[PDB]
DNA sequence: CTAATAACTAGTTATTAG
DNA sequence: CTAATAACTAGTTATTAG
């Protein structure tokens, strides 16, 4: 109704952290290129439970591991162990 | 024509405010 | 839902700079 339209602003995701936590899993079982919308339906396999901002999150994911990286427009891969922070060690 | 700033187009859902 | 502000990918068009 009234005047007082414009209320809203944000900061980056919560309920995010939920992909953190399934998409490790999920790419971890594969070691190629992939789109936003079919990793989406990957981590809704992964999950049972519904998907946050993709490009926001990934970009997240990419800024806490080097080993995670954008090919192309919402396209990414994680490259081998994403435990190569600290897995200084070669393969088992 | 190559480079940087600016406005606009096409893509993607969140989180705050009510 | 209504309403905006938010964080991010890539390209066309236009002005300023050279």
């Amino acid at each position: 109704g009234t005047t007082r339209r414009r209320r809203g602003t944000a900061r980056p995701g919560s309920k995010a952290a939920k992909l953190r936590e399934a998409a490790i899993k999920t790419l971890k079982r594969h070691n190629a290129a992939i789109k936003s919308s079919e990793l989406q339906k990957e981590i809704e396999k992964e999950s049972g439970l519904e998907i946050p901002n993709m490009t926001t999150f990934m970009q997240s994911l990419i800024k806490m591991y080097p080993e995670v990286k954008k090919p192309y427009r919402g396209q990414y891969i994680l490259e081998g162990e994403i435990e190569s922070l600290e897995h200084h060690h070669h393969h088992h």
